[PDB]
RNA sequence: UUG
RNA sequence: UUG
C-alpha cells in the first residue's frame, strides 16, 4: 500500500475540521527533537522524553504550532525516577519560540527551569511552568504575557520540591495582565494573598501555601471570580500522609467577615484543612450564586450541629463537612442544625469522619425537605448502630453511603481523597452499581448475620453494596425477602458457606451478583458447597466468583436460563477436572445462554478433552489467561461454534495451529501475548476470514515468512501485535521488514517495541528503519 | 584445583563408610544413560527421564549396582505431563539385570510396563512396580522373585491409569514367596483378597479395591502381621473428590466377625472409608496389640454412643473416627460412649466431621481419665457454641484442635478426602507446649472471661477468625503464660497502642494478613503497639497492606526478627517525606527483617542510616528495586545476607569490600545484569554465598572473580545467564570445568547462548582449543 | 512426572 | 516521570 515508510517515532493524526496536525511523541526515549516533523504541524507533544535543550533550530519549520507540550523532560530530583534522574535542568535558547506566531498553549512544567522563559509570543494564551523551580514572580518577567489568559506556576516550591524559601511576589506583578482569567499558585510556598490582581480571574488557586491571614481587601476587586481554593492553609494534620505544619497555637486562617464581599459571581469555595472552627454567616451576605462549598478536614464538630451560615446557602448544591471530628471524642450522636432544612438546591452531602456510635432516624429530620437530594455519604465514621429501615424517608437519593463503619446488628471518590496533599495535581502523563438505581452502600462494616427484616421497608433498593463485610451464613433464601426491586448484589468479600442451593433466590430481579472473595469455606476439605444454586435466579445475567479458591463441588452442574456472563477466575478448576475424573467436565454446559467466561487464573497446565465438548453452545468470549497452560490441543477449537474472543495470554504454549480457519470458522479475536512461541507454522493465517484482531506480542517469533500472512486476511485486520518479540533481521526477513515498513495494518509500539535483536550490526535496531538493500545487490 | 573435569550430567557422591558410590541422575532431560558412569556405582538413580530402552549394555560394567531406581521414564498417560507424553512404553531387553549379582532393589514405577519383568538376579530383596499397567498376577511370573522381602504392585488399575477389568491373582501366587514381608496391592482394583498369602507377612495393603467380602479364613496364618489395611473397599462416596463408587445395597464391607482372630501380631488396622455401619466387640477378641485404629469415613455415627469394641483396646495409641455423620442430620451435642474410659494407653483421638451444634463440658467426660491423652481433635463439626473453660480439664494435652468450627459468643489441607495419602510421587506452633486451635471459627467478639481457667495455654490460634476489634490490653488477661499466638487473617484494628500487652510472657506474634482497615484513608493506627511487649522475639505483620501510621517509630528491647513482607513501604517513605525513616530504628536486638514486597522502587537516603544496629538478615526482595546505592550497605555493620533477588538491578558495586565488610550472603537472581564490575569481589574474602543466576550476564573475567574469593564460597550459583562462549570466555569456562567450588545445574542450565557453533551448549563440555592455536 |  |  504505502509508497513512503514512516520512520518518525511519534504518532501523527489529522484533524481536517479543526485545522489540526497532531504529533504525539509521548515517552519515546528521545535525547532530540527527532527530525521529519511535518511542517504543519499545529500539535506537538514531546512530553517524558530526555531533550536538554531548546534552540530557534528546535521548532524552525514548524511555524504553524500552536500547542507545545514539553512536559516533564527535567522532573525534580523527587519528582522523577531515581534510575534515570536528570542531570542538568532544560536550557532555552534565546529565540527559541519568537518565530512561533499562533502559538497559544506552552506547557514547560517539571523541567527544573529557574526563571520564567522569555521571548514568548504575544499570541500566547496559555502558559504552564508547575514542577519547576521558579519562587519569584517578577512584574518584568510577565510583561512578554500581555495576552495570556490561563497561567499555572504551582509546585514550584513545596516538600517534594523544596525552594528552601518563602515565594515572592511583586507588588501588582499580575494587575497588567489584563486578560488573565485562571492564575494557579498552589503548593508554592506562599505567604500572602498578591495584590493586586486583575479583575478579569476567574478562578484562583492558592491551596497548600504558608497563607496565614487574608486581609479585608485582598480580593476587593475580583467581581468575576468564580473559583477561589485557600485550601491547606493552616492545615489539620492530623493522620496527614505528607510532612504537615500547622499554624501556630492551633490557629484557622484568619477571614475576615467582609473578605469575599465583592466575590457576587463565585461558584466555588473550598476551604479545606483551614483548622477553622467556626463559618461566619456574614462571610456569605453577597454571595447568593455559590453551589460547591468545601468545609472538610476543618475543627467544625460543634459547629455542624449550629451552622447559621446555611441559611445564606438557597443555590448551594454540593457541601463536604468531612472530617471534622474533634481528636479523642467519640460522639453518641449525629447533631445536624436544624439550619441544613434551608439547603434548598442541596444534591450531594458528603459528613464522613464525624465519628459518633448511633444514628437514629430524627438525627436526619433536617434533611426530610431536602427534594434534590441526591447523595447522603456519612463514610468513615465509626457508626456501631443504624436501623436500615430509617432510609425509607430517603426513596429519590441515588446513593446512600455507610461505607466503613462499625455496624453490625454519581462516581466514587479515590481511596485516598480526603488525606492527600493535592488531589487536582497533575501527571507528566495527559494534558460501580449507581446506574442501577437507588443504591445502599453498607460496604466495609461488620455484618456478620443478616435477616429479612434488616431491610424492612427497603424494598426500592436497586443495588445493596455488602462488600467486605464477616457474612459467614448459610444463606437459605430467606435473608432479604424485602429486597423485591434489588437488581445488584456485591456480596464480595464475605465468607459465603454455599451449602443451600437456595441461596439468593428471594432476590427475583437480581440481574448481577458477585460472591468474589469469598474463599473461606472453600479452602477446608468435607465442606458441602452448592453451586448449582444458579437454577433459582431466573433473571440473573451476571455472576462474578472470583478468588473463590473454589477446588470442590457438591453438585456437579451450574444451570442457568438467563445467565450471560460468569466470572470464574482464581479457583481451582484444575483440581476439578483432574485427569481421569470425568465428573465434572459439564459444570458450564446448562448455562445455556452464557456468551462470556473468564476461567484465566484456575492453574489448568493442560485441559482435559471434554473440556471444550461441555461448554455451553453459544458461548462468545472465553480467557484461558495466566493458567500456566503448556499444551493446546487447537483442534477442539471447533466445538465452540459461537467462539468469537479466545484469550490464551501469559501462558507457556509454543505453537500456533498449522492452519486456524481449520480450528474455528467464527474466531474473530485471538490474543496470545506473553507465550514462548518461537515460530508460527507456514500457512497459519491461511483463509482466516473472519479474524479481525491478532495479538502475538511478548513472544519469542525470529521469523514470519508470507505464506503464514496472506494478505487476504492482514487487510481485514483492525490491529495486529507484534512488539517485544526476537526478530532475526537477516536477508532471510526481508518480506516482512518490506512489509512492516510499507503495511496499511494498525501494529503498534513500531517506534518503541518492533526491534531486531541480531545479527551483531542491527542488534537494538527499530525493524521500521532497517536498510536491507545489501540482499539485493 | 581439578584435574579432570566432571563431564557426567549426574551428581556423585562418596560415603566410604557403607562402601557406596551414590549416582544421582534425577531430572537431567536424559534420553540415554550417559556413558562415564563409575565402575564402582552401587546407587544409581535415573528418575524422571525419557530413556526408551534398557538393555544388557545399560549396566555391563556396573557389576556393583545394590540399588536401581529407574522410575518414571514413561508415566502413564493421565498420570504423566500433557506437554511431554511418553509416546512408547519402557522397552526392557533379556537379560539387563541377570548379571548384576548384588541387586537388592529394583524400582521400575512409572514405565508403562505390561508385564512383571523377568531375568531378575536372585539377591532381589525390593521390587517396585507402581503405576505401571500389569493387572494379571501369575504365579509363574513370581518364582523368580524367591528371595523378595518387599513387592510394591499397587496402582496398575484405578481411575488415573484404568486396565478396564478386574486384577487377577492365581491361587497361591504368592505363597512360595517364603521370606516376602510387605505386600501392596493398593489402588488396583482387586475383587478378593488373594490366598494363601505366606505366613512371613508383616505389611498387607489391600486398599481402594474392590473387593465386598473378607472371607473368614482369608487372613488365618497371618501370624507376624502387623499392618493390615482394607481401606476404601465399599467406600463412603459423599463429597468425594475422586470418582467414586459405592457398594451396591450401601452395604459394607462384610467382615465376620472371626476375620483377625489369627492376627495376635497386629499393630495397625486401617478400615477407612468402608462403609460400616457396626464395630462388632467380637472382632478384637484376641489383638491384644492394637495401636492404631482409623475409622474415619464410615457411617459410625450411633456406634460413637455405644463402642462396646472400645473395652477391647487397652493398649490403643490412636483412634480415629472422623467424618462418620449421617448425611442431613445435625446432632445437637456430642455422644461419646463411657466406653472411651477403657482406652488407657490413648495418645491421640480424632472425631472430625460428627457434625453437631454444642459442645459441653459433660459430653467429654469419658475422656477425663485417659492419662495419656495427648490430642483431641473435634475439627471440621460445625460447633456453634463451646464454653472453653471446659478445658481446664485437659491441662495435660498438648493440642485441642477446633478447627474449623462455627464458634462464636499437622495432617494435609486435604486429609480426610483424598483417594491415597500414602502415593509415592515420582521425584506451627505445637513446640512451644499446650496449643488451644479455635483457627477458622466464627469469633467476632473477644473478652477476658472467654480464657477463664486457661492460664496454662502456651499456644492459642485465632487465625482465620472475623475479630475486627479495638484491642486494648483487656482481652487475654488470664492467659499468663501464652507464648505465641496467631492472629492472621482477623481483621485486627490497631487504634490503641496497649493491644496484646497482657500477654507478658508472649514471644512470637503473627498479625499477618489483617489487611481491612489498614486500606481505610483516615484511620489511626499505632505501629508502635510493640514498646509494651517486653519478652517479644518475633513479630509477623505481613500482607497487612499498611501504608499510614499515627505513630513513627516502632520499639522494643526483645524484637529479634520483623517480618513486614506486603506492605506500603514506598507510602510512608515517598520522596521528601523523611518522617517514617526511623520507622524501625528502635528495634535494638532486632536481626531479622523481611521488607520484600514494600513496591520500593527505590530506597530513599536515609533508609539504611534508619535500620536498626544488629540487623544481620535484611530481604528487599520482589520490590521492584531499578536502582540501589550499594555504598550505603555501609551503615549495616553487623549485615551477614542480603536478598535482592526478583527486582529490576543492572549493576553491581564497583567494589563489593569497599560497600560491606561483614556480607557472606548475597543473593541476586532474578534482576537484570549484565555484566559485573571489573574489581567486583576483589577482597571480599569473607563473602561465602554468591547467587547471580537469572541475570542477563555475557562475559565473567578474572578480576572480577577473583580465585582467592571464588574458592572460599560455599555455592555459586550462575544458572540462567546469557554467556557468550568466545575466546574471550577461556578463563572462566576453564574455571568452572576444574573448580571444586558448588555450582547447581552445571548439566541443565549453565549454558552458552551464542556464538552460533556452540549455541545452547552446557559450558561444563565446552572444548575451546581453536583459542590456544 | 504415581498427589 | 508533577498524584
Ligand atoms: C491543540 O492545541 C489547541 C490549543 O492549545 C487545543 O485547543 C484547546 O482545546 C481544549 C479542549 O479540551 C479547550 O478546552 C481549550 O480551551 C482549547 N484552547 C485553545 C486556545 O484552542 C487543542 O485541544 C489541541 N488538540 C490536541 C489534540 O491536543
Ligand atoms: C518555605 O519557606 C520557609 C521560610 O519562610 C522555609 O524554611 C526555612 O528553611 C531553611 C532551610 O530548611 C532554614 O534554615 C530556615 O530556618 C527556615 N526558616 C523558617 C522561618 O522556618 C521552608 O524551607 C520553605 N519550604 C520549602 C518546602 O521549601
Ligand atoms: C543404596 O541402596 C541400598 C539398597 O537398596 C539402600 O539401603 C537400604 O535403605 C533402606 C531405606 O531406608 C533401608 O531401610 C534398608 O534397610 C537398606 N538396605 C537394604 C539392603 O535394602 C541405601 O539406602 C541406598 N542409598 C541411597 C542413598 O539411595
Ligand atoms: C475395574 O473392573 C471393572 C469390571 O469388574 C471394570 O468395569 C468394566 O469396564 C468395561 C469398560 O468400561 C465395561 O464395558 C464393563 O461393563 C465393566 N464391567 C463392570 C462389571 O462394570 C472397570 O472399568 C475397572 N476399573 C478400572 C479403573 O479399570
Ligand atoms: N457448609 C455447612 N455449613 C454449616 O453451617 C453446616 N451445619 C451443618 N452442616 C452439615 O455438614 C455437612 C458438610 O458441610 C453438610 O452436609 P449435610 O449433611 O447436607 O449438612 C451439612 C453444615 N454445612
Ligand atoms: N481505629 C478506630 N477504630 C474504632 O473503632 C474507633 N472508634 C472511634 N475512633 C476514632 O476515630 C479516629 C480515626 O481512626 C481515631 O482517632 P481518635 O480520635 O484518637 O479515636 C479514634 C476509632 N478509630
Ligand atoms: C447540637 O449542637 C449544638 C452546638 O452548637 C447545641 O447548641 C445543640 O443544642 C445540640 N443539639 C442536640 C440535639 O444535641
Ligand atoms: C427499625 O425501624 C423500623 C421503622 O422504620 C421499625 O419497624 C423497627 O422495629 C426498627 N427496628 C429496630 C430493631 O429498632
Ligand atoms: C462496593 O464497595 C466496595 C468497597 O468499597 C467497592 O470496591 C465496590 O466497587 C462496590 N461495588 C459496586 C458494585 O459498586
Ligand atoms: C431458612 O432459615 C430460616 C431461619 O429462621 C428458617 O425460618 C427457614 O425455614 C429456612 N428455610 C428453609 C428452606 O428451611
Ligand atoms: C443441587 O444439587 C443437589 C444434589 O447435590 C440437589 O439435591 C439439589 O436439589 C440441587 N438444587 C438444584 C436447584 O438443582
Ligand atoms: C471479552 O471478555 C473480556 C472480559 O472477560 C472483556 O474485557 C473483553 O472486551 C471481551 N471482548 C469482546 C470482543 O467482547
Ligand atoms: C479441516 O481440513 C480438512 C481439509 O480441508 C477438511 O476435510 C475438514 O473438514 C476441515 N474441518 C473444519 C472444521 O474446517
Ligand atoms: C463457662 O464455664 C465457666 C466454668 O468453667 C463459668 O465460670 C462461665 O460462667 C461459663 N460461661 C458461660 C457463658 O456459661
Ligand atoms: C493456625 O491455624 C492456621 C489455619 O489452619 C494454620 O495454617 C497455622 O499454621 C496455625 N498456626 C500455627 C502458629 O501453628
Ligand atoms: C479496655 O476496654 C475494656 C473492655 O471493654 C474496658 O472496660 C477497659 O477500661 C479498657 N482496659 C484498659 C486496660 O485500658
Ligand atoms: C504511640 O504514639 C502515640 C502518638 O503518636 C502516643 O500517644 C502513644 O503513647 C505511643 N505509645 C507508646 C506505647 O509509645
Amino acid at each position: 500500500a504505502r509508497w513512503f515508510p514512516k520512520t518518525l517515532p511519534c504518532d501523527v493524526t489529522l484533524d481536517v475540521s479543526k485545522n489540526h496536525v497532531i504529533v504525539d511523541c509521548t515517552d519515546k526515549h528521545l535525547t532530540e527533537i527527532p527530525g521529519g516533523i511535518p511542517t504543519n504541524t499545529t500539535n506537538l507533544t514531546l512530553t517524558i522524553n530526555h531533550i536538554p535543550d531548546i534552540s530557534p533550530a528546535s521548532f524552525h519549520r514548524l511555524v504553524h504550532l500552536v500547542e507545545i507540550d514539553f512536559r516533564c523532560n527535567c522532573v525534580p530530583i523527587r519528582l522523577g525516577s531515581k534510575s534515570n534522574m536528570c542531570p542538568r535542568r532544560l536550557q532555552i535558547k534565546p529565540r527559541s519560540f519568537s518565530g512561533l506566531t499562533y502559538l497559544k498553549s506552552l506547557y514547560l512544567d517539571g523541567n527544573q527551569l529557574l526563571e520564567i522563559p522569555q521571548g514568548l509570543p504575544p499570541s500566547l494564551q496559555l502558559l504552564s511552568l508547575e514542577a519547576n523551580n521558579i519562587f519569584s514572580i517578577r512584574k518584568e518577567q510577565l510583561t512578554e504575557l500581555a495576552n495570556i489568559e490561563i497561567l499555572y506556576l504551582g509546585q514550584n516550591c513545596y516538600y517534594r520540591n523544596p525552594c528552601y524559601v518563602s515565594y515572592s511576589i511583586e507588588k501588582d506583578a499580575f494587575l497588567n495582565l489584563t486578560k488573565l482569567k485562571v492564575l494557579s499558585l498552589k503548593d508554592n510556598n506562599v505567604t500572602t494573598v498578591p495584590t493586586v490582581l486583575p479583575s478579569t480571574l476567574t478562578e484562583l488557586y492558592l491551596y497548600n501555601n504558608m497563607i496565614a491571614e487574608i486581609q479585608e481587601d485582598d480580593f476587593n476587586n475580583l467581581n468575576q471570580l468564580q473559583i477561589l481554593d485557600l485550601s491547606g492553609n493552616c492545615p489539620r494534620c492530623y493522620n496527614a500522609p505528607f510532612p504537615c505544619t500547622p499554624c501556630k497555637n492551633n490557629s484557622p486562617l484568619q477571614i475576615p467577615v467582609n473578605a469575599f464581599d465583592a466575590l457576587t459571581e463565585l461558584k466555588v469555595l473550598r476551604l479545606h484543612s483551614n483548622s477553622l472552627q467556626h463559618v461566619p454567616p456574614r462571610w456569605f451576605k453577597n454571595i447568593n450564586n455559590l453551589q460547591e462549598l468545601d468545609l472538610s478536614q476543618n475543627f467544625l464538630a460543634k459547629e455542624i450541629g449550629d451552622a447559621k451560615f446555611l441559611h445564606f446557602l438557597p443555590n448551594l448544591i454540593q457541601l463536604d463537612l468531612s472530617f471534622n471530628f474533634e481528636l479523642q471524642v467519640y460522639r453518641a450522636s449525629m447533631n445536624l442544625s436544624q439550619a441544613f432544612s434551608s439547603l434548598k438546591s442541596l444534591k450531594i452531602l458528603r459528613i464522613r469522619g464525624y465519628v459518633f456510635k448511633e444514628l437514629k432516624s430524627f438525627q436526619l429530620s433536617p434533611l426530610h425537605n431536602l427534594q434534590n437530594l441526591e447523595v447522603l455519604d456519612l463514610g468513615t465514621n465509626f457508626i456501631k448502630i443504624a436501623n436500615l429501615s430509617m432510609f425509607k424517608q430517603f426513596k429519590r437519593l441515588k446513593v446512600i453511603d455507610l461505607s466503613v463503619n462499625k455496624i453490625s446488628p454519581p462516581q466514587v471518590l479515590e481511596q485516598l481523597y480526603y488525606f492527600r496533599y493535592d488531589k487536582y495535581a497533575r501527571s507528566c502523563r495527559f494534558k460501580s452499581c449507581y446506574k442501577y438505581g437507588q443504591t445502599l452502600d453498607l460496604s466495609k462494616n461488620s455484618i456478620f448475620f443478616i435477616k429479612s427484616s434488616d431491610f424492612q421497608h427497603l424494598s426500592f433498593l436497586k443495588c445493596l453494596n455488602l462488600s467486605g463485610n464477616l457474612i459467614s451464613q448459610t444463606l437459605n433464601g430467606s435473608e432479604f425477602q424485602p429486597l423485591a426491586e434489588l437488581r445488584y448484589l456485591d456480596f464480595s468479600n464475605n465468607r459465603l458457606d454455599l451449602l443451600h442451593s437456595t441461596a439468593f433466590e428471594e432476590l427475583r430481579k437480581l440481574e448481577v451478583l458477585d460472591i468474589s472473595s469469598n474463599s473461606h469455606y472453600f479452602q477446608s476439605e468435607g465442606i458441602t458447597h452448592m453451586l448449582n444454586f444458579t437454577k433459582n435466579l431466573k433473571v440473573l445475567q451476571k455472576l462474578m466468583m472470583n478468588d473463590n479458591d473454589i477446588s470442590s463441588s457438591t453438585s456437579r452442574t451450574m444451570e442457568s436460563e438467563s445467565l450471560r456472563t460468569l466470572e470464574f477466575r482464581g479457583n481451582h478448576l484444575d483440581v476439578l477436572w483432574r485427569d481421569g475424573d470425568n465428573r465434572y467436565l459439564q459444570l458450564f454446559k446448562n448455562l445455556l445462554k452464557l456468551e462470556e467466561l473468564d476461567i484465566s487464573k484456575n492453574s489448568l497446565s493442560f485441559l482435559p478433552s471434554g473440556v471444550f465438548d461441555g461448554m455451553p453452545p453459544n458461548l462468545k468470549n472465553l480467557s484461558l489467561a495466566k493458567n500456566g497452560l503448556k499444551s493446546f490441543i487447537w483442534e477442539k477449537l471447533r466445538y465452540l461454534k459461537n467462539l468469537e474472543t479466545l484469550d490464551l495470554s501469559h501462558n507457556q504454549l509454543t505453537t500456533v495451529p498449522e492452519r486456524l480457519s481449520n480450528c474455528s470458522r467464527s474466531l474473530k479475536n485471538l490474543i496470545l501475548k506473553n507465550n514462548q512461541i518461537r515460530s508460527l507454522t507456514k500457512y497459519f493465517l491461511q483463509d482466516a476470514f473472519q479474524l479481525r484482531y491478532l495479538d502475538l506480542s511478548s513472544n519469542k517469533i525470529q521469523m514470519i515468512q508470507k505464506t503464514s500472512f496472506p494478505e487476504n486476511v492482514l487487510n481485514n485486520l483492525k490491529m495486529l501485535l507484534l512488539h517485544h518479540n526476537r526478530f532475526l533481521c537477516t536477508c532471510d526477513a526481508v518480506w516482512f521488514v518490506w512489509w512492516v515498513q510499507h503495511t496499511e495494518v494498525t501494529i503498534p509500539y513500531l517506534a518503541t517495541d518492533v526491534t531486531c535483536v541480531g545479527p551483531g550490526a542491527h542488534k537494538g535496531q527499530s525493524v521500521i528503519s532497517l536498510d536491507l538493500y545489501t540482499c539485493e545487490l
